C-alpha cells in the first residue's frame, strides 16, 4: 500500500527522503537556473512547515544559491505523530542526512543553515555537531531560552503521564490570517513529551555555545513573546563565533520574515546582504 502524507498524497509523487527511522520526510527545492554558488538548508519552527519559506527561498535562489528544506518529522507533509519526537536529536540527524545528500551532488560548495524558532535551535545544534563544516547560519528568533516556571512544570507533568494566541506571532494581521488558515500548520497546544524535547533543545544549545564558532546573523524582535529578546543578547555574548551580528527590530513580534512590510523587507534585504557577502 503506498506511503502517503498525513493529507493522503502518495510520497511517490512528491520530492522526499526516508530518514534513519524509516520515516518519509517531504522535501522542497528551489534551484537557480545556473550553477549554484552555495547551498542553503531552511529549518522551519515548531508547528509550521517548509512551505512558509517560499518567498525567502525564492529570494535566496535569485542570488544563485540552491535552497533546500524538508518538513521536520511530525510536521507538515512529513510522516510521524503530530508534533512528537523520540528525542530532539532526530531533527538534527535528519538535517545532516539531507545536507550530506546535497553535498554529495554538489561537492565543494559552501553550505549555510537558516532557521527560525525551533528551527534555529536545530541549526545551532547542527553547526555545533560539525564544527567548521558550515559557512554560516541565519537565525530568525531562535529558540535558545526556557522559562524556569514552565520547565519545572513540564518535568512534573511528564512524571505523571493550550494553543498560542496567533496575534502574538506578528503585527501583520494578513499574515496572522494566512497562518490561521494554513492546513499544514499545527496550531494545537504543546504535548508534554514535546515540551520536554524543547527543554532538551534549550539545554543542549546552552552547552553548545562554547563550541559554536560558525558565522551567524541573528535577527530578533524586541517585542517577541515566544522567544524573549534576552536570549538573542545572551546568544551574541556566549557564542564563540568570530563573525556574529545582531539586528534588533524595535516593536516587532516573533515571525520577522512575516511581520509588518517595513520589517519583512529589511529582513529579506539583510539576509540577502549577509549571505551575498559570504558567498562572494
Ligand atoms: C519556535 O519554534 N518556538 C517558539 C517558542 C515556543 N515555546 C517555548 O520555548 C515555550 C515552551 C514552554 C514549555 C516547554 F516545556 C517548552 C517550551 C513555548 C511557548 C512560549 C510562549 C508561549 C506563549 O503563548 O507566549 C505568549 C507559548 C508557548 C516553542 C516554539
Amino acid at each position: 500500500s503506498p506511503r502517503r502524507t498525513p493529507q493522503s498524497i502518495p510520497y511517490q509523487d512528491l520530492p522526499h527522503l526516508v530518514n534513519a527511522d524509516g520515516q518519509y520526510l517531504f522535501c522542497r527545492y528551489w534551484a537557480p537556473t545556473g550553477t549554484p554558488k552555495a547551498l542553503i538548508f531552511v529549518s522551519h519552527g515548531a508547528g509550521e512547515h517548509s512551505g512558509r519559506y517560499e518567498e525567502l527561498a525564492r529570494m535566496l535562489m535569485g542570488l544563485d544559491l540552491l535552497v533546500f528544506a524538508h518538513d521536520h518529522v511530525g510536521h507538515g507533509q512529513s510522516e510521524g505523530e503530530r508534533m512528537v519526537v523520540s528525542d530532539f536529536h532526530v531533527f538534527v540527524r535528519d538535517v545532516l542526512q539531507h545536507v550530506d545528500s546535497m553535498q554529495k551532488d554538489y561537492p565543494g560548495l559552501p553550505v549555510f543553515l537558516l532557521g527560525h524558532s525551533m528551527g534555529g535551535a536545530i541549526a545551532i545544534l547542527t553547526a555545533a555537531e560539525r564544527p567548521g563544516h558550515f559557512a554560516g547560519m541565519v537565525l530568525i528568533s531562535p529558540l535558545v531560552l526556557a522559562n524556569p516556571e514552565s520547565a519545572t512544570t513540564f518535568k512534573v507533568l511528564a512524571a505523571k503521564v493550550g494553543p498560542i494566541d496567533s496575534s502574538v506571532l506578528s503585527r501583520n494581521k494578513t499574515e496572522v490570517d494566512i497562518y490561521n488558515s494554513d492546513p499544514l500548520i499545527c496550531r494545537a497546544g504543546l504535548k508534554v513529551c514535546f515540551g520536554i524535547q524543547l527543554l532538551n533543545a534549550v539545554s543542549r544549545v546552552e552547552r553548545a555555545l562554547p563550541k559554536l564558532t560558525v558565522p551567524f546573523l541573528l535577527l530578533q524582535g524586541s517585542a517577541d513573546r515566544l522567544c524573549d529578546s534576552k536570549g538573542a543578547y545572551l546568544l551574541m555574548e556566549l557564542a564563540k563565533s568570530q563573525d556574529k551580528t545582531l539586528k534588533i527590530y524595535e516593536g516587532a513580534y516573533h515571525v520577522l520574515h512575516k511581520e509588518l512590510p517595513e520589517v519583512t523587507n529589511s529582513v529579506f534585504h539583510e539576509i540577502n546582504m549577509w549571505v551575498s557577502q559570504r558567498t562572494a
